């Protein structure tokens, strides 16, 4: 039982709806409370600035999650993002300097605490809106289990409705309230001998190292012409394949993709918020098709589908026009092997969005793994987001442990099949 999130307009596990439906949970403009939350006495909040990697904060940030952010259940590996993913991760376009909140103790100065939040734009059905993403929750694993998240959340929560931003979407690898979608966590396996070696996966008693090896080789027999990292110059050409993409494979009319309710102005009006309301026929209506993704337009696509060594990898393929027509990326983060001193860290891809128009997405995926593999990655990792259930389906990617809980924050969103969602959270 909830103490904290029974209180919040979130739908509840023991949610009874009588119909499939979307729409704010609660239209609040001026109810929230506005007075900074307390903590514990000898500590203060602090805006972060992670706007200069060198600095103090951006340090003592980096040092906070690499040694408190989240691990695995078995506490084998952590988390170790580095200051430039951080940077690319958080200073957004959009962002506001109060949505990277840290928690310091004043006698020490040490940093105990921290929770971010970024705005992107994202569709809903047949609504748009600004909206928040909230990540890096993260408190010192010595101030554990003295409701402390709470007031970070409390406090997070603050700052965005100070932006006039009524909702949020967060993910989260337990079950908190009823989430909207839950993601498989995949792994493929590209350094073997490495994730042998940091206890990732064991050999098979059937099996060697060589056979291992083999078997999980990322194959080269079949390659595809036309690929090369993303330039900036790409961006409009990428923001209209990202576009296309969401036409594709939108869950309403062309009439609505092009005429979307634009809840940023309405949500300040109790009357007029209501016009978001929808109820859905039939949840078959949603089959195979995106329900809530997030929106690109150019100075997003400029910063997220980029390259930066060893953060983000975006690559594009060009037709006899040289028309861009097919794009993959993946980010990496490095892991903290948490119980070995020598062979300390793992580099590990993430599939982030991908679009084939021109080949398969198996095909373009293995592009992508081989690019991965190139990238120094010891494994490439994905959800069964999108249509990439397509990829895992036949292929030699493994079943993670675990799964990946979305939530959304004052909305209602039917639950739905994690294809429907095209969400990528760092
Ligand atoms: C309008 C805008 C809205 C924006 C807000 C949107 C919501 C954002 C939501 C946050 C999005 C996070 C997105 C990410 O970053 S997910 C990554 C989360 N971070 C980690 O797992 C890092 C390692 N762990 C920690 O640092 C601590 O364990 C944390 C800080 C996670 C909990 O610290 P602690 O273990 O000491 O717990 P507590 O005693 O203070 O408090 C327990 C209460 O807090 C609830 N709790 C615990 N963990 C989470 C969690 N991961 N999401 C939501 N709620 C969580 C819990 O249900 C319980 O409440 P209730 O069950 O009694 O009700
Ligand atoms: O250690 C871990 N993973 C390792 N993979 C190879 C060696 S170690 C790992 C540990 C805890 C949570 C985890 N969630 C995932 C993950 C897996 C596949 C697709 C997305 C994923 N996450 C990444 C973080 N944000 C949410 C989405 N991985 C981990």
């Amino acid at each position: 039982p909830h103490k904290f999130w029974n209180t919040q307009p979130v739908v509840q596990n023991d949610d009874s709806s009588s119909e499939y439906s979307f729409g704010p949970i609660e239209i609040e403009p001026d109810s929230f409370r506005k007075e900074i939350y307390k903590l514990p006495d000898g500590f203060s909040w602090f805006d972060c600035n992670l706007w200069d990697i060198e600095s103090q904060d951006f340090e003592d940030t980096y040092q906070l999650l690499k040694d408190h952010y989240v691990e695995d259940d078995d506490s084998q590996f952590r988390f170790n993002y580095s200051k430039e993913f951080l940077r690319w991760a958080l200073c957004v376009p959009g962002q506001k300097k109060n949505w990277l909140v840290g928690v310091r103790v004043n006698e020490t100065k040490k940093m105990v605490g921290f929770i971010s939040a970024i705005p992107i734009k994202v569709r809903i059905h047949n609504c748009i809106m600004n909206t928040s993403v909230v990540n890096f929750l993260c408190v010192h694993k010595k101030l554990r289990s003295k409701r402390l998240a709470p007031v970070l959340i409390k406090e997070i929560t603050r700052r965005i409705r100070c932006e006039k931003i009524f909702q949020s979407i967060y993910t989260c690898g337990k079950n908190i309230t009823k989430p909207f979608t839950i993601g498989t966590y995949w792994h493929r396996i590209i350094n073997v001998k490495k994730l042998l070696e940091a206890g990732f996966i064991g050999i098979p008693r059937n099996m060697t190292m060589s056979s291992l090896i083999k078997y999980h080789r990322i194959p080269a027999d079949k390659r595809i012409e036309g690929f090369r990292p993303s330039v900036d110059s790409d961006a409009e050409q990428i923001c209209k394949l990202f576009e296309n993409y969401f036409m594709k494979y939108k869950d309403v009319s062309n009439e609505t993709m092009n005429n979307l309710i634009n809840y940023d102005e309405i949500n300040h009006s109790k009357e007029l918020g209501k016009q978001a309301y929808m109820k859905l026929d039939k949840i078959e209506d949603l089959q195979d098709k995106i329900t809530i993704h997030q929106c690109f337009n150019v100075e997003d696509v400029k910063h997220y589908f980029t390259n930066i060594d060893k953060v983000i990898v975006t690559y594009v393929r060009e037709n006899k026009n040289k028309e861009i027509t097919d794009l993959f990326s993946f980010f990496i983060i490095e892991s903290t092997v948490i119980n070995n001193e020598r062979f300390p860290t793992i580099n590990i891809a993430y599939s982030y969005f991908n679009i084939a128009n021109t080949c398969s997405l198996k095909e373009l995926f293995n592009e992508m793994l081989i690019t991965a593999k190139n990238n120094n990655c010891d494994a490439f990792n994905t959800l069964d987001l999108m249509q990439n259930l397509q990829v895992i389906q036949d292929s030699k990617f493994i079943i993670g442990t675990g799964r990946l809980r979305y939530y959304v924050f004052n909305w209602k969103i039917p639950q739905i099949s994690p294809s429907n969602v095209g969400i990528i959270l760092f």
